[PDB]
Formats: C-alpha cells, sequence, structure tokens
C-alpha cells in the first residue's frame, strides 16, 4: 500500500535523525568506555549483575535495522548504558564517573531531539 511506504519513509527519516543523535551522543564518552559490550570473557559474573546489558555499538546495530519506532525506545537503550554503568562501579571510579558526565551532556542533546521529532512529526 501507498500508506505502509509513507509510514517505511517516516521510520527512515526517523532513523536517518537517531543516527545523528547517536553520533552526538557518542562524541560524549571520548575516552569509549560506553562504545562496546562489557566483555563477558573479562567480566564473567556481569550478568548476575546486570540483567539488560547495553552499549553503543548494540544501539547502533539495533538503529542500522530501523529497529527504533520512536524516541522512547532509542531513550530507554541510551538509559541502560547509564544506568547498568551507575550500578555496576562504584561512584569513585572512572566508569561512573564517565557515566555520570554523558548523562549529563547527552541531556542537551536530547531535548532538542524531542522537540524535532515531535515538531517535523
Amino acid at each position: 500500500s501507498m500508506e505502509q511506504v509513507a509510514m517505511e519513509l517516516r521510520l527512515t527519516e526517523l532513523t536517518r535523525l537517531l543516527r545523528s543523535v547517536l553520533d552526538q551522543l557518542q562524541d560524549k564518552d571520548p575516552a569509549r568506555i560506553f562504545a562496546q559490550p562489557v566483555s563477558l570473557k573479562e567480566v564473567p559474573d556481569y550478568l548476575d549483575h546486570i540483567k539488560h546489558p547495553m552499549d553503543f555499538a548494540t544501539m547502533r546495530k539495533r538503529l542500522e535495522a530501523q529497529g527504533y519506532k520512536n524516541l522512547h525506545e532509542f531513550e530507554e537503550d541510551f538509559d541502560l548504558i547509564i544506568d547498568n554503568c551507575m550500578k555496576y562501579n562504584a561512584r569513585d571510579t572512572v566508569f561512573y564517573r564517565a557515566a555520570v558526565r554523558l548523562r549529563d551532556q547527552g541531556g542537551v542533546v536530547l531535548r532538542q531531539a524531542r522537540r524535532e521529532v515531535d515538531s517535523i512529526g
């Protein structure tokens, strides 16, 4: 149908906007602490602590399969990156601190993303 195509074009354009958002958030992680999944070879107990691991490469895979239907789903995944880290790592660690800085800096980007998603529909 023509409607299915129109819906698909909307999803494609959301994917375009989310790709730009993801790039801007990942720039706020210059140490690449959140770039890849936590290694279960190096942290063998991780899944005993964290039930839904997340990282920027995993988000990118979902994004490129057009797997985010809306901004809320994408933000859920970004929040998991931060929240998982702040639980597993203590306050005095470079990992925790990196997450706080990512959260604070990402808030600005996500604030305008939400306006753009609503604005452009």
